[PDB]
């Protein structure tokens, strides 16, 4: 298993805008292409949310366990 | 969809770098130990890398993304 969850921040066409590794039981702050930095809480199911809200139709998908 | 997202993943089938690989270039994509991997992609996300990756480890493509 891994340490953290890899998370992808998806738009509201379905693209994905950026990626990283989430630290379970963290905030991980990642960053979408338009220089945006999101704080991204994952737990150990690999559940994830951000600090603040989300664009209207954009989303959190995780594709798996990493290590940070 | 201007890339494909990249997820390089090792002997354990765990993800150790994650990226957005530019379709029909090749992309430096960096991994946990501070690496970097020139990733090829092209417009089905079919990526390689320009050097042999370690042993055991392999790529994944994620679906489309955006620069």
């Amino acid at each position: 298993q891994g340490t953290g969850c890899s998370v992808e921040i998806i738009n509201s066409n379905q693209v994905s805008v950026g990626s990283g590794c989430a630290r379970i039981n963290s905030v991980t702050n990642i960053g979408d292409n338009q220089g945006r930095r999101w704080g991204v809480l994952a737990n150990s199911s690999c559940g994830l949310s951000t600090t603040q809200n989300l664009p209207s139709g954009w989303s959190l998908r995780q594709t798996g366990f990493c290590n940070a």
